[PDB]
């Protein structure tokens, strides 16, 4: 299990916006977190939230299986990092 | 934890080869496996092995932390799926 932490300073999201190729509006909500990759300190990672989801509250989390998909070359990839409480 | 299984029929690797942009030879060893992504059946996934590593033997495995890296846009990505015995 991957340990992910939302620090107190990371409790909000920001929103970026634009227009798709054929005219549709979009909005993306982004939140920061720390992921422990086994180095001397955790590293900073950007999360893009799913539609209608609030920012994750401060605390400890692990990664949900729905984060993964098989990519177009047949290898496993991360689609979007989706979290669940630890 | 991600459940990965090497079936008896997947106990070997194949090798692809070529030459890099500035003349260096390379060889890549590839092995297949099944990864349970929570659908009705596990899905087929291609693994690229690291230099000097044998094919994983048949059995159950989970994913090592070294599989992950922060990508050039700041989000988490899979570098290469690296496995450890379950």
């Amino acid at each position: 299990m991957i340990k992910v932490e939302i620090k107190p300073s990371q409790a909000q999201f920001t929103t970026r916006s634009g227009v798709s190729r054929q005219g549709k509006p979009y909005s993306l909500n982004e939140q920061l977190c720390y992921v422990d990759l086994g180095n001397e300190y955790p590293v900073l990672v950007k999360l893009t939230l799913d539609e209608g989801q609030p920012a994750y509250a401060p605390g400890l989390y692990t990664v949900h299986l729905s984060s993964f998909k098989v990519g177009q070359f047949g290898s496993l990839m991360i689609d979007r990092l989706r979290l669940v409480p630890a």
